[PDB]
């Protein structure tokens, strides 16, 4: 049988439950109106899936072991992704070539070949068993591979001029779920600015050409400490693009901070190096190698976003729950009514009609 | 007291609101079965959070500069991950050494010595201070640092090969939620296979090896813009998969877009290239090297995934919101029989026993 | 009008259906203290936006093709990134220069210069149109490029060493929605630790020092044929932390596991391996290379994380949810109440009042 059933109520016009549900129910639709829809906009589709493509190029030239260094020098790898590394420090050890050498470092004090034994098995090469004077007051064991050991102890200078190199920043987002590109390049960008922009997130927050000094800086570090020590410095681009606003307001928001944190509330590895080697061999056959440990800043480029889009489905849902949640004040109204003017007893009676078997 | 609760209710039986009210009960339970439980599919729990792994070797050789390139000669970084570069366009500048040398830029044109101060410090080597004869009719200013400096301007032609070259990727998909592993290695795939293989979206589109060419026409790009201009392209993986379907239908989906889309939309940076140096020393210790401004295609592997499998507590909780949403239509319900009747007195004093104090 | 409305109830007194309501009733308030709030923890607000960053340095020493090799000659790329290779096994071309010869692989067998032509196109070099004595019992088709080619089948050695090597880790992580840094190095942890710490799953989970062997054993590979084939590892760091307790409770969990998984379901590409050269050139301007063909196996650090803290909203909205859904066991109450207490009809008659017109 086709039947609508619905609830036999009570409609009490106290003017003290009149006006104090109406308050719970004004308070609880301006609570969904500001906060569920205004503010976490759950009127519209929300895409948190970005697409990004950074394309980076530094510039700049600096002083470093009476050589003129460009971009080619100091730059690793160069291929100019979301991450590369500046190179500011640089221990140099020359023509290293396959031989026997004995190792530099205090730790491997020795007197007799019987100490140089399978104990020590890292660094350099494989221990040749004897004991050998490195220098006329110490003598340690002797290995095999590259020779001369690198002195990792003795501290070299920075190259200053790399606090004033530039970091160009090429970023292309794409949101799919509305099928909308923009990159952080505007149209009105000219080949003058680029020729000598400068950005600040203040004076210039849009220029594609980022100082070092003015990132190192901007995630509160020292130049000078940092150049030493090594690192990781990271560029985040920020996309809060809400596009049901103008098109034009899809706008890059720039931050800058220091990503290796643990190195300092560390004394035993405080910064980011690496070890390379340039890579030669003579007319005869014999190869050597140029072995460099690099001390330098690395750049990630971290590129975030979310776009929401106005879409009639969220809306929907949205209001639908909205009236669905404005009934809840029944509870507490419940409570006020049938606790609090003295006469329950009359409403608890109106309301409740007792059974029993 | 241990007592169970239930509202009174009033029934009626009128055939219109009885079957105005059925209708809306089939069409919110309709939507629900449809939409709910079909499309969205909640009745299944979704894992995003899948683990890939992408190693790539690309091959091909070329004519370049009257040399035959192979992989090793192009492709840059060479180890093959998820990024690489197959490069298109070289503009060289054979044997740079430490010296002493003029800029090439009209840019630095001069004609006395007091212009080249310490203003435009970056940029091939560092000021020396002398304005210098560069050619019989330009002037420009003297640098120190890796000479001859590199001329930028005369186009280079473009290595037309690179568009038969073939990239084959091996990807990894894991969904730990679920345990299941899967890879776009079908397990049908035959050394003759591969040997012949040819990636494409409807005779071939599970062929590990794809044509440059080829995903240069499905970005929408002309190869000969591309090669010269530089860019970066995406190769997308995607494993959309109904873990409640087969095994063997987990399949892989390959699109291809252009990520650098700023790049054609900008009069200023068109596309992608960057150096770096091929380094060499002589039998002598002097240090020499070769400067490659290098355009080309860049090659991001993108791997994205979804997969959703039945489990018991998405569908409780989804059948429960249903039977607790059945009730939703008794507002409409409400207004409809409430005040559209003429007698709709007679269920207001059924429904509404009005009270006053 | 301010007017209250409020529904009228019937409350049966049951004994029974009492204790049946009451039952489910704390099943149901058990429920959603134990799991949505115990469990799931809705008490606090969730991140999993971690921003992170990890920095390796791997460490060792061992012999291959009679050289001793260290970092810098295995490791790749060396920039210590959350992605590097410990070349196990290398497939070496001394001294290739541009010009003639035949292929080496059997792929390419002929007896008449007519088989060499523009039907073969890919790989080597360019084919010359000739086809030219391989072997004294072997043609195959000549080509013009780097000379002799590389031969891929002859079986070599591997890098045993490598499998004692050190890669060290340091991993910084940040939840920006809390605004909490913290790193995998405690601030308890001392040189003479780094020196001599040992990395094992329970013993030792802090140190930074993870052997390569101990690596290769967790995720269930032996060392023999994954240093034989090559493939990807991956070392996971992951940040689950309830800052609701102690402090210095928030604590990485490492795991190991091999990504490269196709490779062993496989018989196609079994392994990881990649080719680059060694750039040198002649007194003579003519430059000539050394071709690796490297396998090793590749390691991932992968850093996830979410972090839950208290907060007074999700704790707000779980009670309010809770409240809000005790209703539900009405319905089976309503059910078992109206059709199984012989006295249904009772009930039937005080709850519904009809109406028909
Ligand atoms: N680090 C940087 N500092 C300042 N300007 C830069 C930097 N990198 C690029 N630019 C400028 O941005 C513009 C576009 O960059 P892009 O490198 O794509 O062009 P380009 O012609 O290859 O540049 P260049 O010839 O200067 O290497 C160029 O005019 C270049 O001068
Ligand atoms: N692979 C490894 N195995 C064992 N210990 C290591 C390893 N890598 C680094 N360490 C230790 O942790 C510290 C970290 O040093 P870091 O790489 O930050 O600069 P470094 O002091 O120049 O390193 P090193 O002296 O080892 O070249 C080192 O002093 C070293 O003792
Ligand atoms: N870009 C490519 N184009 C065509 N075939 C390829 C490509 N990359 C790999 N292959 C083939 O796919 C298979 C998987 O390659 P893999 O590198 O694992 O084997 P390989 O023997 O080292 O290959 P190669 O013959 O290049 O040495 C190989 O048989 C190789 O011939
Ligand atoms: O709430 C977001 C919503 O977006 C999409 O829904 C689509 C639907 O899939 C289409 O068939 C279309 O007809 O209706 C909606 C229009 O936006 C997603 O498909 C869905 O998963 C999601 O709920
Ligand atoms: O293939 C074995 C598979 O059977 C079941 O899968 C069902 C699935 O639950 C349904 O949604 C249906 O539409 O498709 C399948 C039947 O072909 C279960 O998943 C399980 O028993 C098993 O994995
Ligand atoms: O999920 C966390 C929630 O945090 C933020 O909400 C804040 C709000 O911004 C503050 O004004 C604070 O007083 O109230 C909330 C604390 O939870 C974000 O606004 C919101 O997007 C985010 O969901
Ligand atoms: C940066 O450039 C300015 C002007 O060219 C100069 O005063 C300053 O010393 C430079 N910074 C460094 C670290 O050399
Ligand atoms: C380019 O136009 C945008 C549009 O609002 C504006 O913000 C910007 O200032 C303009 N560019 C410059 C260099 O002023
Ligand atoms: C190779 O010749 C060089 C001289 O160019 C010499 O120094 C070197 O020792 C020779 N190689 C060996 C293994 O002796
Ligand atoms: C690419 O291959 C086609 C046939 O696949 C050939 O005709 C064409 O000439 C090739 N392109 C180049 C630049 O050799
Ligand atoms: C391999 O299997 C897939 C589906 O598993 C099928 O689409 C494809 O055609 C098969 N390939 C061959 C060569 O049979
Ligand atoms: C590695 O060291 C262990 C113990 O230190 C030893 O059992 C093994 O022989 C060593 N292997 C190599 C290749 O050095
Ligand atoms: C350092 O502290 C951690 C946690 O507080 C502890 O697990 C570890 O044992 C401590 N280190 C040593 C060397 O005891
Ligand atoms: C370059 O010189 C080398 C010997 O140093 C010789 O083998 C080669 O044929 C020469 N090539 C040219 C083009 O001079
Ligand atoms: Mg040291
Ligand atoms: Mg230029
Ligand atoms: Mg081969």
């Amino acid at each position: 049988f086709f039947t609508y059933e619905t609830p036999k109520v009570i409609v009490v016009k106290s003017w003290t439950i009149g006006i104090i549900n109406r308050v719970v129910q004004l308070l609880i639709i301006s609570y969904f109106v500001g906060w569920v829809f205004l503010h976490e906009k759950a009127y519209q589709v929300r895409d948190t899936a970005i697409e990004s493509s950074v394309v980076t190029k530094v510039k700049g030239s600096g002083l470093y072991a009476n050589r003129v260094m460009d971009v080619s020098d100091y730059v690793t790898p160069p291929q100019g992704t979301s991450v590369f590394v500046i190179i500011t420090k640089m221990i140099v050890t020359e023509n290293q070539m396959q031989g026997f050498c004995p190792e530099s470092e205090e730790k491997y004090r020795c007197v007799s070949d019987s100490q140089c034994g399978p104990e020590r098995l890292p660094g350099g090469g494989i221990l040749t068993g004897r004991c050998v004077n490195y220098s006329s007051v110490l003598r340690t064991c002797e290995i095999q591979g590259w020779c001369p050991t690198e002195v990792d102890t003795v501290e070299t200078p920075i190259m200053m001029e790399a606090e004033n190199f530039t970091i160009f920043i090429k970023n292309s987002i794409r949101f799919p779920l509305f099928n909308f590109e923009k990159g952080n390049l505007l149209p009105n960008l000219t080949a003058r600015d680029m020729k000598t922009c400068r950005f600040h997130p203040d004076k210039d927050p849009f220029c594609p050409i980022l100082r070092v000094g003015d990132v190192v800086k901007f995630a509160g570090q020292d130049f000078a400490k940092l150049a030493r020590t090594g690192g990781v410095l990271g560029i985040k681009i920020g996309w809060v693009c809400d596009l049901d606003k103008a098109w034009d307001q899809c706008i890059p928001k720039y931050s800058f901070t220091r990503l290796d944190s643990v190195s300092e509330k560390s004394s035993v590895s405080p910064g980011y190096n690496f070890r390379f080697a340039k890579y030669y061999k003579m007319e005869n056959g014999s190869e050597y190698r140029t072995l460099l440990k690099a001390f330098g800043i690395r750049f990630d480029v971290l590129v975030y976003g979310n776009a929401g889009k106005f879409n009639i489905i969220p809306t929907i849902i949205s209001s639908v729950a909205a009236f669905t949640s404005v009934g809840v004040g029944t509870v507490l109204c419940d409570i006020i009514l049938l606790n609090f003017l003295k006469g329950a007893d009359q409403y608890k009676a109106k309301k409740f009609e007792e059974v029993n078997e």
